[PDB]
DNA sequence: GACCACGGCGCC
DNA sequence: AGGGCGCCGTGGTC
């Protein structure tokens, strides 16, 4: 079935690359054919072949499109058989496992590369035959979305990196005054980053009483968690959280970020892989920056680093309570829509009870705290993790538990008809259909089976969230482009936009539009938007 | 070097 | 008896 043509490939043909390196931005393009017919292409100068495609198809063509887009080629991704199939089934993440569960081997050389894809896409495109829904999101939603992944990855976002250069020596400085009090408290040195040798210490040598265990080798546990409930029994757990917090952020962020600058850009180009997770988000990989710190005040000396380019500004957008909105359109809960329709803010107000004080008195890192309460006891927390964790009586942990659900009726049952339907259908789905399957819905182990009930219930939501984002990236990137503003990160249900100063206000303002109406629901979709020379003041 | 499991932890 | 990610060291391989 397989010739080999000259080059010169027919339009539409599927290509076939290889690089030196999984990421586009920092990659050399080792080799690039095309498959179409039955005839195979190998371009003998790949780089300069790059200039003959009117567009990328086959696996990964965004990846291919970034690195055009970094070569000064405007090459747009088109069809891409790991959507296809990331949209059959999101266990799809890897071409090495869509090209063995579809018809083929993923290999090296790029002619069977883009013969892969072109027998690969035929196989996929056949199975989403019927599948009006996932066709849907496929043409309307994933590949345009592509597209706009790869300007993104390609634009890539300004980083102060002499303002981190200095940062690192600062704490460096104060991670020496934490270990080296540690040690003096331990009475002696040994590796702090070992978790190993700290619970030596902690459990073996101190006195301490050792509070839970590790999952695949059930070794006492030193986590944070552990370390909270430890703080007040010896003066060498506050050290170690302290240490463990500058250690993360300086290891994370502080010091690798800078060694990421592109030469060419001079900017941080992160990946935005499109088919990673199981409920239908992106994912941000090499430099992830969907976890930039924000928490804590080191945290956000690091967020200021993400910085717009000199005369532009950082417009960031993101969707209010996005998850309780999405769940008050799936569950159809009055009680829980008429909240939206209030103006309330149930972080706030959640908030307000933890720390105990009225509304106004609750301040932004007191309504964050209260987001991991409200969806933690959504999700399933239980009592003793929350009682455990906001330090209350088991008691009144279960009694807040009792209440939130009380409050909102038809969670529960909307919760109980999910799980029902995933029973029997084998997958859960989102409100445009995106698919999970969750066999262990059925597992005889109660452990198993709740476990994947919580995973099970939890993606409609989260995915429907992510829908949501996608069509909004969708329908806002064409706008942005005709006003000179750029996208340049998503962060799961917010943006970071990149504007001219003198029409910053014009996009922010557009953006939040196109945002908060992507597609209309039982409750609005607010957002929340800013502006700044930086990320942190952007927020 | 490269890469793995695991614990641990940054954000959503 | 919270869900979804990716990255960083520590040990231990190859
Ligand atoms: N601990 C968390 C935090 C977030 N999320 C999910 C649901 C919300 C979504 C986006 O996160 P944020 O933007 O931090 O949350 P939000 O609830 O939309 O709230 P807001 O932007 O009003 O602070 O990610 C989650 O599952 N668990
Ligand atoms: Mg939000
Ligand atoms: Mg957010």
């Amino acid at each position: 079935a397989l010739e080999e043509a000259p080059w010169p490939p027919p339009e539409g043909a599927f290509v076939g690359f290889v690089l030196s390196r999984k990421e586009p931005m920092w990659a050399d393009l080792l080799a690039l054919a095309a498959a179409r017919g039955g005839r195979v292409h190998r371009a003998p100068e790949p780089y300069k072949a790059l200039r003959d495609l009117k567009e990328a198809r086959g696996l990964l063509a965004k990846d291919l499109s970034v690195l055009a887009l970094r070569e000064g080629l405007g090459l747009p991704p088109g069809d891409d058989p790991m959507l296809l199939a990331y949209l059959l089934d999101p266990s799809n993440t890897t071409p090495e496992g869509v090209a063995r569960r579809y018809g083929g081997e993923w290999t090296e050389e790029a002619g069977e590369r883009a013969a892969l894809s072109e027998r690969l896409f035929a196989n996929l495109w056949g199975r989403l035959e019927g599948e009006e829904r996932l066709l849907w999101l496929y043409r309307e939603v994933e590949r345009p979305l592509s597209a706009v992944l790869a300007h993104m990855e390609a634009t890539g976002v300004r980083l102060d990196v002499a303002y981190l250069r200095a940062l690192s020596l600062e704490v460096a400085e104060e991670i020496a005054r934490l270990e080296a009090e540690v040690f003096r408290l331990a009475g002696h040195p040994f590796n702090l980053n070992s978790r190993d040798q700290l619970e030596r210490v902690l459990f073996d040598e101190l006195g301490l009483p050792a509070i839970g265990k590790t999952e695949k080798t059930g070794k006492r546990s030193t986590s944070a968690a552990v370390l909270e409930a430890l703080r007040e029994a010896h003066p060498i757990v506050e050290k170690i959280l302290q240490y463990r917090e500058l250690t993360k952020l300086k290891s994370t962020y502080i010091d690798p970020l800078p060694d990421l600058i592109h030469p060419r850009t001079g900017r941080l180009h992160t990946r935005f892989n499109q088919t990673a997770t199981a409920t239908g988000r992106l994912s941000s990989s090499d430099p992830n920056l969907q976890n930039i710190p924000v928490r804590t005040p080191l945290g956000q000396r690091i967020r200021r680093a993400f910085i717009a380019e000199e005369g532009w500004l950082l417009v960031a957008l993101d969707y209010s309570q996005i998850e309780l909105r999405v769940l008050a359109h799936l569950s159809g809960d009055e009680n829980l829509i008429r909240v939206f329709q209030e103006g309330r803010d149930i972080h706030t107000e959640t908030a307000s009870w933890m720390f105990g004080v009225p509304r106004e008195a609750v301040d932004p890192l007191m309504r964050r705290a209260a987001k991991t309460i409200n969806f933690g006891v959504l999700y399933g927390m239980s009592a003793h993790r929350l009682s455990q964790e906001l330090a209350i009586p088991y008691e009144e942990a279960q009694a807040f538990i009792e209440r939130y659900f009380q409050s909102f009726p038809k969670v529960r049952a909307w919760i109980e008809k999910t799980l029902e339907e995933g029973r029997r259908r084998g997958y859960v789905e989102t409100l445009f259909g995106r698919r999970r399957y969750v066999p262990d819905l059925e597992a005889r182990v109660k452990s198993v089976r709740e476990a994947a009930e919580r995973m099970a219930f939890n993606m409609p939501v989260q995915g429907t969230a992510a829908d949501l984002m996608k069509l909004a990236m969708v329908k806002l990137f064409p706008r942005l482009e005709e006003m000179g503003a750029r996208m340049l990160l998503q962060v799961h249900d917010e943006l970071v936009l990149e504007a001219p100063k003198e029409r910053a206000e014009a996009v922010a303002r557009l953006a939040k539009e196109v945002m908060e109406g992507v597609y209309p629901l039982a409750v609005p979709l607010e957002v929340e938007v800013g502006i700044g020379e930086d990320w942190l003041s952007a927020k």
